[PDB]
């Protein structure tokens, strides 16, 4: 059973929908008992937080239960983790600068799975509108449906 980790920086909006959309993608392909999906934050400002309630509000909205609590990402992510997606470059080279060296293969950019929207990141939604959460989860929707395949094929095998 292979573990995946979606990683932002408070772990409140971009990687708990991450984690929703992912969880979604994998019980529609009947892969259940193969992939379970997890996710995390690079700062613990607001570890113990359930996820943002705009996110949650677009989340149910879009067809998703935003259902995590916020967590920081810990050393033993890196080596319990088959595979991390960083929502953005920050949180990418974040990653990069913490994980040990037998273990950086693992991580990867959530956008680098997108075939369909043109974007180089996971933008932020905090400080904007709603229209910005739904972005969100478009982007998720894309990156997450190709993901699965790509796992399938064996794609990600370094």
């Amino acid at each position: 059973s292979m573990k995946l980790l979606f990683v932002c920086l408070g772990n409140i909006c971009r990687s708990p929908a991450a984690e929703a959309v992912m969880k979604k993608v994998i019980q529609n392909h009947h892969l259940t008992e193969k992939y379970i999906c997890d996710s995390a934050g690079t700062c613990s400002y607001h570890e113990g937080q359930q996820a943002d309630s705009r996110m949650r509000k677009v989340g149910k909205s879009r067809g998703y239960q935003v259902d995590s609590i916020s967590r920081p990402v810990v050393s033993s992510d890196f080596k319990n983790f088959d595979y991390i997606f960083a929502m953005d470059n920050d949180n990418y080279y974040e990653l990069l600068d913490r994980c040990p060296e037998q273990y950086k293969q693992k991580i990867f950019k959530m956008v680098d799975f997108c075939t369909t929207i043109k974007t180089t990141e996971v933008p932020d939604p905090y400080y904007g509108g709603e229209k910005g959460f739904h972005r969100v989860i478009d982007i998720l929707e894309d990156a997450c449906e190709n993901l699965i395949i790509k796992l399938e094929e064996g794609k990600l095998i370094n």
